[PDB]
This record gives C-alpha cells, structure tokens and sequence, in this order.
C-alpha cells in the first residue's frame, strides 16, 4: 500500500568525461511490472548480446530527470527492448513518487523500448504516461552529479556521461521499500 517489493537489483557504473564518478544501484519491482523489469534487467546484463553497457545519458534536465538507454543511436531516437522494437505499457500501478524513481521513456502510448529515466524530483505530471518500474537504492549522489553536469542547448551533456559498466547484483531476498522520494 505504502511499500513496494524490490525483487531484483542492477547497477550502473558512471563516468563523466575521463572521471570515474561511481555506481547507481537500482531496485526493480518485478512483482508489479514483471515484463518491464525483465527488459531492464536483461539490458543491464547484456545477456541478449546488446544492452546499456557503453551507452550514455543523452538528455539531462536539472530539477526534472536524467534520461539514457539509447544504445543504438545515442540521441533519443534509438534503443530497443529485448522483445522486439517496442512493447505495451504494462500498467501504471507505480507513480513517480519523488526523486530517484526509474521510469520508461517512450514515444507515446505502448512504445516502450530501452530508453529510461531517473527522476530527480516528484514528476507528478508524468504519472499514467510512463511506466515506473524501479527505485534508486544507493548512489543518488551519482544521479545528482549527472543531473548537474553542464549541457548544450537541447539538454545533451557537454561531457560524455557513460554507463561504463553495468549488470545485475545478487539479491538474497526480496524486500519492501517505501513509495517515497530517495533522499
């Protein structure tokens, strides 16, 4: 009701330019959005032969969100799911409760691919249009360091913000986390 169950964990290791920034650890709500979660998890491991490793955060807007996941074109026009190019909006059970929530970028209804964003504020106006599926468990300082990186007009970072490494972590047991902002 006020908690959601993390069932999987993934990590993104971030560099900005040549500087090693650190890790974003992400909990995934596999009992609520299993299809969306499986897509994100598999793209993080690269186990289908393509995925997030080496891709960039291409759209960064202060006091809004940071967006990445376009591993095929790198400019917001690309990316793909593990299911085929696009899949339907699974459900909208989870909301953008505050900073630190993971949600699918899309190109309209039922167009989920691989692009995703991490909120840095409570983006209530995105509720019901973007499928929320995860929450930052650690490394919110890394998220905010990305969020504050200097951008060109059109919100592309001037320095390359790269997911240098990424994958899945072992989770001993699912656990509940509050439906609230990540501090």
């Amino acid at each position: 009701k006020e908690m959601a169950t993390v069932t999987k964990k993934v990590y993104f290791d971030i560099a900005i330019g040549d500087k090693k920034i650190g890790r974003i650890e992400i909990g995934l709500f596999g009992n609520d959005v299993p299809k969306t979660v499986e897509n994100f998890r598999a793209l993080a491991t690269g186990e289908k032969g393509f995925g997030y490793k080496g891709s960039k955060f291409h759209r960064v807007i202060k006091d809004f969100m940071i967006q990445g996941g376009d591993f095929t074109r790198g400019d917001g026009t690309g990316g793909k799911s593990i299911y085929g190019d696009r899949f339907e909006d699974e459900n909208f059970k989870l909301k953008h409760y505050g900073a630190g929530w993971l949600s699918m970028a899309n190109a309209g209804k039922d167009t989920n691919g691989s692009q995703f964003f991490i909120t840095t504020v409570q983006t209530t106006w995105l509720d019901g249009r973007h499928v929320v599926f995860g929450k930052v468990l650690s490394g919110m300082d890394v998220v905010r360091k990305i969020e504050q990186t200097s951008t060109h007009p059109g919100d592309r970072p001037k320095q390359s913000v790269e997911i240098v490494d990424c994958g899945e972590l072992s989770l001993d047991a699912p656990f509940d986390t509050p439906k609230e902002a990540v501090a």
